[PDB]
C-alpha cells in the first residue's frame, strides 16, 4: 500500500549539482540508439525515469533521415532507465504521441499523449497502463501539452494543455485528472498571460508552472495551481529574462504581461520560486539554443527595484548545443527536491551538424543546500564520427 | 492473492483511440528485429503484452528469406513489451508454435500452441509456465487456433480450435480448460456456422467470438459462450460485411448462414456487439489487405431493415498495407474495456514490397465513451530502405 | 516463505511433447548470439531457465574461431530465458566453469562450477549467489560433473562428480550439499558401474541418475540415491542400448555390467524408469551424433526376456545434427513432470558444417499422459548463411 | 523490512577461488560493449553487481579513440550484472563521475560520484536513487575517492576521499554518511600515513582500508575505522611489499612509514588482515601492471622478524595484463566472506596492444577455508582481432 503524493514544500537549496547523463548520441554511433526529442524526467517511488518522444527509427539509419519533423504517426512516448541511452533492449513504449506529459501520483503512472491529424488530434489519458479517458481537440489546431512531468497532489493530477496558433492568440487550459478520469478543466485567465506553451511544473505546497510564451513575451508566463483551481497567474518579474530569443540583460521588469521585445518564438524552459527570489534556467546565447546556465535573481519573483543576478552556474558552454529544459521533483522526506533536465539537441537544423537526422542526449541536475563547484557537461559527440 | 477474472459486462464506448504502436519494421532496418506474423495482445494484472508467432530469424538476414511460409518447426509463440519491437534483448519464448492463443485467468497465463506435421500436429497447453495438457489432431489436417487472446471466466478458459480443410467443411470445437487441464470440449453446431477460423473473442458477461469463415461467407460467423457450454451461434446480421474479400456495401443481411458471395478466402477480424448494434473492423479495400477502418452499424447485430453505418473511423489509409486484426480486453473496475490490434503486414506477397521476407508491425486502439478525432497510423516503413 | 522441494513421485506419462525451442544459431546469423555448448534446463518456483557453458565469445566473430576446445578460462556457466537465444542483453553469468551442474532446492539456486588447470581444477559451490564451498581435484585429472540439473530433496542437493581418465578406470563420487555446504560424499560402488560421466538425473521419490559410460559400456550406467546415501546401482537392462556409439538393435541385456561392445566413447544422454519399463533418449544413428529419438522399452528396466520397443518418437531427423541430451523436472502439484532438452550441435567437427566455430541451439520436450502427434524440430540453420 | 548491515567478523579462509569472469573485451569484438575502467564489485541483499566508470562510448567506435584520458564529463558510474559485459541493453547509469565509491547499507545503496573541473570538482552523495548531499573540493586539486566499495556499519557508511597532489603531500579524509547525509569527516592523521589514494576496504568488526601511497611508499598505507572515528593507521608491516612499482622481495619492514624505495607512482590494490598475518594482492611484475598473484605473509601484519610468504596463488600469468584490484565482502550468516576483483586493462598504453582505446575486463575471486587448486584467468583477448 502506498498513499498519494502530498502537497509538500520545496526543499531548501542554494545550488545545482550534476546527477545523471546519458551520452546517447556518442553511444549511438553504431546505430543502437533510438532517435528522440522532447525528453524529460519523472520519478515514482522506486526509480527516476527518462521519458522522450521517439521517432520510430534508429539513429543513423535511413529512416532517421528527416526526423526534424515534429509530428508523425511513428512517434511514441517511450520510457528508459534514467541516464541510459534508449535502445530496443531497454525501452518501453508508453503510448502513441507527438506531445506528452507524465506524472506519478504515488500509486500509479498517468500519461497524456497527443496524436493524430493536426486539425483533429486527441489526447489519450493513460492510468496504470490503461487508457482511461481522452481530450478531443476543440480549436482543431495541434492540441498539445507540456513535454515534461505533470504534478499530482492527494490523488489529483494537474496538466497544462494548449490548442491554437503557435504565434498568435490561442486557448490554454488546465485539466484536473484523478485516477485517469478527467474531473474538470479551466480556461487559463488571459488577464496577464497572453501565450502559453510547454509548461515546466513542480510542487511547492501548490503546483507552480513556468512556461513558454511563443508570441510576445521574452519573459516566461507562470501559473500557481492547487488540486481544485488556478490560484494565480503572471509573468516572471525578473528583469533578467529567461526565454530564447530574449533581450540582453537587463531588460524590462514585467510581472503582469509579456515583455513585447524579442517576443517570438521561444524555447521550453523552467524556473524555481524561492521565497521572493527566482532561479531561472536559460541558454547562454540570447538568440540561439547553445549553452546552458541557471541564474538566481534576488527578489526576481516580485515587483522590486532590487533585482540582481546573485548566482550564475554555467553548466553547458556556449560552444555546445543545448535545447529544451524542464523541472522535475524527487521526494525528500518532508519536502520535494527541485531538479531539472536539459535537452542537448544534435543534428538539424544546428549549424555544422552535418547529419540528416535530428535527435538529442540528456543531462540532469538537482538542487542541494550546499555550495557547488563548476564544470561543463555538453552532449560531447563529434558529429563527424556519426552515421549521417 | 488474486481472484479469477469475473464475467464483467463490456464498458460503454462510442469511439476508438490510438493506444500503442511499435513501428517494428522501421526499427528493424539494422537487422535487430525478429521476423514475425499473426501478432496479438493480451493483458494480465500488471501489464499488457504483445504476442506473435516468430519465424526463428532476424528481419533482413538470409534466414528471413522466404518467411511467407506459414508453418515451420522454427516458429515459436514469443512475448514482448506492448508497443516495442521484438528483439533478442527483450523477447520471451513462450512455446513452439505455428498457431496460438493466450489468455490470463486472473492468476496465471494459459497458452495454446500448435506445432508438428500438418497431418499429425498437437496442441500444447501451457499453464503458469508448465505444460499441463495437450490436444492431438483428430482430423489430421492442420490443427489450429485463434491467433488472438482467449478468454477466462471464474477460472475456466475458453478457446476455439479448428481441424480440417481451409476451404471446405471442417471440424470446429471449443475447449474449456481450467488451470491448464482440459475439462471438456464441444463440436460447434453447424446449424448456422458453416466454416470457422481464427476467432477474435472478448467478454461481455459471456464470451463472444467473432471469427473468419474461409469458405462461403463474406459475413463473419459468431459464437456466444459461457464457462460451461456454447449458448448461441450465427453470422453477423449486418448487411455491411466485414471479411476480406467481400461484396460492396450494402450486401445481404445474413444472420443465420454464410452470404455465399465473395465467400473465399478471408482474413482474421473482430467485432463488438453493443446492444442491438455492432462495431466491425475491416480493411478499406473489399478485395485486398490494405487500409483499416472500423464501422458501427445501427441494429447490425439483429434481423432488421434499419441497418446503417452510423460511424466510420479510418485508422489506416487504403494506401497502406494492413492484415490481421483481433479483439482484446482490459479490466476497468466493473467492466471490460474493448480494444483491438491491427497487424500491418510488410513484404511478400505485397505488391511493390521488394523484399524476400514476410513480417509485420503492430498498432492498437481502445474504446472510450468519448468522441474521437482522426488520423492515420500505418506501418510507416520505406521498403526501399530495408535489407531485402 | 517457500518450503524445500519434496521427494515427489514421477507423474504418469505416455508420450513427449514439444515445449521450448530457441533457434539460437539461426538467430545468431548477425553475430548477436553467445557461443555455447553443454546446455541444459532447470526450473525454480517461477521460471524454467536455459543454462549453458559459454565460450566468452560471440558466434561468428574471430574469437569464436576454434571453440571446439573443451576447457578454457574464458568459459562461464551462463543462464538465459528458456527458449531464447543467449545474447549480451539477456544473459546472466553464473560462475567461471568448463563443467557445471545447477539445481533449485525450493528456496535458492545451487551451482557446481569446475575451472582451472586440468591437473589441479577445483569445483566452486554457489548457493544463493554466494560461493559457499569447494571441491579440490583429488585424482588431478579434469575434475568434472553432470552438464545438467542436479536434484534436491528436503533441502539436501545431490550431484555426481568424476575425476580421472575419460577412457579408463576413474573415480566417481556423489556429493550431498545442504544450503551450499558439503555434508558428505561417497565413492560410487564399482560392483556394477565401471565408468561414469555426465549423469542425467531426476526425482521419482528418490533421485535417479542415468549416465554415460565412456569406456566399455554401450549401455548406460545408473544410480538411485536418497538424501543420505547411494541406494542402488547398475546398467539399464534394456537390450536396446541408448549410448552413441552402440550396437544395432537388439543387443545384450546387461543389467549388471558394461556391454563390452562399441564401448567407447559415448554421449551424454538420459532416461526415465516407468514401473518396470524404461524410456530412453538416443541419437537415431548408432555411430554419429545425428537425429534424436526416444524409445519406450517394455520391461526394459528389469532382467526379462520380454524387452520390446513399444514406442519410438522421432523428434529430430537423422538428416539433422543432434548432440547432448538430459533430464529435468517441473513440479506438478503432487508429482514431478519428466522433461528433457536436446543439444543441437552446429559447426566443428560436424561434416559439411564449414565454419570455424562450435556451438549449439536448444530444443525441449515434456511428458504428458496423452497420445502425441509427430514432427521434426532440428536446429534449422543453413550453415552456408552463417559467418564462419 | 531489512536491518542495517552489522559489524560482523571476517570469515575464516585459507585460499581464494575463481568466482565470476566477464570476458568483456573478447565479447566486445563486434562493438557491443561499453568502454570502461576503474571497475569494482559490491553486493546488496539479493545480488552482487559489477560497477565501473564508463567512458560514454562503445568499444571499437571512433568515440572510443583516446579513452586513456582519466577525467571527462562523459564518464558515468554504471552498474551491470556481475560477470556480464556492460552493454546498452543491460547497464544502469548511476551518476556522472570520473571517480566513485558504492556500498549497500542493508536497506539502500549509497554512491559517491566526483565530476567537474579538476580545480573545482564536487562529490555527489546518492542514497536510494536520490541525490542527498555533496562535497565541494577544498584543495581544488582533483577531489577523488576509492574506485571500490565503501563499507557501512549499523546504518553509517564510511568512505575515504583525497584532494591534492598525486605525487606530493595531499589531504586525505574519511567521511561518515548516514542515509545519504554527511554526519562528519576527519582528516587522516599524518603521523604514519604520508600519502593515500584509492582505498580498498572491508569489514572485520571494524572497517579496514588498505590503500595506495602514490608518493614515497612501495608498501601500502592502511586505516582501521569504526562508525564514529579513525581508530588506527599505519603501513603494512610485511617486508614483502605489494604496490607497483616496488622493490624485489624481500624489502624493508615498514610498519609506521612509507618505505622510501620505488615509492612512486603506484596501483590500486587490496589486502586482508588475518590474525597477525596478512594476505596481499599484487602484480607479478615489480615494475609493470602485468600478472596477478595473492600472497599470505606469516606475521605480515605486525612488527616481527618472522615474515615469510607461506602461500602464493598465481591467478593471472605475468604474460598477461592486469591492473587495479580491490576488496569486497559477501555476508555469510555470522561473518563476512572476503572476495576481490582484478581489473584486466587492455589497450593504451599497454605495449603491443595496438588499439586507440583503453578499457578493461573483470575477474573475481572469493576466499574459502579450503585448499585451492590452480589455474590462469587472464583477459583472454587477441588484440589483433579487435576494432582499433
Ligand atoms: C536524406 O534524404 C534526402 C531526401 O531523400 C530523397 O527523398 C526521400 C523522401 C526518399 O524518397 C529518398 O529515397 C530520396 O533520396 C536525400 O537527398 C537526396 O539525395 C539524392 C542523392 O544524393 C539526390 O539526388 C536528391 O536530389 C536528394 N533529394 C532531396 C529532396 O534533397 C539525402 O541524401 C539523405 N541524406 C542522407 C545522409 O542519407
Ligand atoms: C531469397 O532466396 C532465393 C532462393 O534461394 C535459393 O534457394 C534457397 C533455398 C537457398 O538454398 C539459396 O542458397 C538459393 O540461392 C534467392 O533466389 C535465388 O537467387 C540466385 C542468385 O541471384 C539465383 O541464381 C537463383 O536462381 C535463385 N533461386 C530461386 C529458387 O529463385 C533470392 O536471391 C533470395 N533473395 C534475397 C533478397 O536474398
Ligand atoms: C580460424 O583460425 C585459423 C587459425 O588462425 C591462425 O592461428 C590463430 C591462433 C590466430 O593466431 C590467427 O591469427 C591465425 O590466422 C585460420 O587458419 C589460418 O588461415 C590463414 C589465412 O588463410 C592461413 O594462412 C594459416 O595457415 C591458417 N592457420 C592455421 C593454423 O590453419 C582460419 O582461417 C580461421 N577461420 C576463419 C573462418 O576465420
Ligand atoms: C585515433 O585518433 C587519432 C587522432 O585523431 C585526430 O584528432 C582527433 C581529435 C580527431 O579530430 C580526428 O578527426 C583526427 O584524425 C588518429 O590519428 C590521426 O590519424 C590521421 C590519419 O591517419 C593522421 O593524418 C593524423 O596525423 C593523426 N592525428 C594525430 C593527432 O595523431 C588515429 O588515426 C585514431 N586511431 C584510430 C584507430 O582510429
Ligand atoms: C483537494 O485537496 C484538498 C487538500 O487539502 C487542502 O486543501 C487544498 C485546497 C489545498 O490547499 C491543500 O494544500 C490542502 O492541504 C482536499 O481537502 C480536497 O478534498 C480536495 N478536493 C478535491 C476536488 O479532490
Ligand atoms: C461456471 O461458472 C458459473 C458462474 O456463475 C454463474 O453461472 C454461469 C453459468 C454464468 O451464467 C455466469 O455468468 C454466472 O455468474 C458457476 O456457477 C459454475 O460453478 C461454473 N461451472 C463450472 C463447470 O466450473
Ligand atoms: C534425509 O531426508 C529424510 C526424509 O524423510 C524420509 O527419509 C529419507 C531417508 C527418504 O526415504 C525420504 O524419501 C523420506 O521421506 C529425513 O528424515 C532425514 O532427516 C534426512 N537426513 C539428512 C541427513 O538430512
Ligand atoms: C556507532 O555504532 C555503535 C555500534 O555499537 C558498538 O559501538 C561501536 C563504537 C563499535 O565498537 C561497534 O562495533 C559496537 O558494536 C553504536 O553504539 C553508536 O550509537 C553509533 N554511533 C553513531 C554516531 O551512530
Ligand atoms: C505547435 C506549437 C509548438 C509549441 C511552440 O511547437 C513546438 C516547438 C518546437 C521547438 O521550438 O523545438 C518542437 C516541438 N516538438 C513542438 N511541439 C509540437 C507538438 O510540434
Ligand atoms: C490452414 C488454415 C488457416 C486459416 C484459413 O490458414 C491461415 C491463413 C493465413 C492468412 O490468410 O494470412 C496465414 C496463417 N498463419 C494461417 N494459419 C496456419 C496455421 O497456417
Ligand atoms: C574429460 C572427460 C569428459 C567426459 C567424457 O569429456 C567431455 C566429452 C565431450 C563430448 O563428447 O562432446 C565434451 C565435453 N564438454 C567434455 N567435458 C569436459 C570437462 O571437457
Ligand atoms: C589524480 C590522482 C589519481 C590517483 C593516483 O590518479 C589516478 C590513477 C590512475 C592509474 O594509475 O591508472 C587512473 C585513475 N582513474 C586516477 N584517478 C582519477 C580521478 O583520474
Ligand atoms: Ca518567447
Ligand atoms: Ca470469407
Ligand atoms: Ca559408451
Ligand atoms: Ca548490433
Ligand atoms: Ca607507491
Amino acid at each position: 500500500f502506498r498513499p498519494f503524493k502530498s502537497p509538500l514544500p520545496l526543499c531548501p537549496f542554494r545550488g545545482f549539482f550534476p546527477f545523471h547523463k546519458d551520452n546517447a548520441i556518442r553511444l549511438g554511433e553504431n546505430k543502437d540508439v533510438i532517435v528522440t526529442r522532447e525528453p524529460y524526467v519523472s520519478c515514482d517511488n522506486d526509480n527516476c525515469w527518462s521519458f522522450a518522444l521517439a521517432q520510430g527509427a534508429l539513429l543513423g539509419t535511413k529512416h532517421s533521415n528527416g526526423t526534424i519533423k515534429d509530428r508523425t504517426p511513428y512517434r511514441s512516448l517511450i520510457r528508459f532507465p534514467i541516464g541510459t541511452a534508449p535502445v530496443l533492449g531497454n525501452y518501453k513504449e508508453i503510448c502513441i504521441a507527438w506531445s506528452s506529459s507524465s506524472c506519478f501520483d504515488g500509486k500509479e503512472w498517468m500519461h497524456v499523449c497527443m496524436t493524430g491529424n493536426d486539425n483533429d488530434a486527441s489526447a489519450q489519458i493513460i492510468y496504470g497502463g490503461r487508457m482511461t479517458d481522452s481530450i478531443k481537440s476543440w480549436r482543431k489546431d495541434i492540441l498539445r501539452t507540456q513535454e515534461s512531468e505533470c504534478q499530482c497532489i492527494d490523488g489529483t493530477c494537474v496538466v497544462a494543455v494548449t490548442d491554437g496558433p503557435a504565434a498568435n492568440s490561442a486557448d490554454y487550459r488546465v485539466y484536473w485528472i484523478r485516477e485517469g478520469k478527467i474531473i474538470k478543466y479551466e480556461n487559463v485567465p488571459k488577464t496577464k498571460i497572453q501565450h502559453l506553451e510547454e509548461c515546466s511544473c513542480y510542487v511547492d505546497i501548490d503546483v507552480y508552472c513556468i512556461c513558454r510564451d511563443n508570441w510576445k513575451g521574452s519573459n516566461r508566463p507562470w501559473m500557481r495551481i492547487n488540486n481544485e483551481t488556478i490560484l494565480e497567474t503572471g509573468y516572471v518579474c525578473s528583469k533578467f529574462h529567461s526565454d530564447t530569443p530574449r533581450p540582453a540583460d537587463p531588460s524590462t521588469m514585467s510581472c503582469d504581461s509579456p515583455s513585447n521585445v524579442n517576443g517570438g518564438p521561444g524555447v521550453k524552459g523552467f524556473g524555481f520560486k524561492a521565497g521572493d527570489d527566482v532561479w531561472l534556467g536559460r541558454t547562454v546565447s540570447t538568440s540561439g539554443r547553445s549553452g546552458f546556465e541557471i541564474i538566481k535573481v534576488t527578489e526576481g519573483w516580485i515587483n522590486s527595484p532590487n533585482h540582481v543576478k546573485s548566482i550564475t552556474q554555467t553548466l553547458v558552454s556556449n560552444n555546445d548545443w543545448s535545447g529544451y529544459s524542464g523541472s522535475f521533483i524527487v521526494k525528500a522526506k518532508d519536502c520535494f527536491q527541485p531538479c531539472f533536465y536539459v535537452e542537448l539537441i544534435r543534428g538539424r537544423p544546428n549549424k555544422n551538424d552535418d547529419v540528416s537526422w535530428t535527435s538529442n542526449s540528456i543531462v540532469t541536475f538537482c538542487g542541494l543546500d550546499n555550495e557547488p563547484g563548476s564544470g561543463n557537461w555538453p552532449d560531447g559527440s563529434n558529429i563527424g564520427f556519426m552515421p549521417k
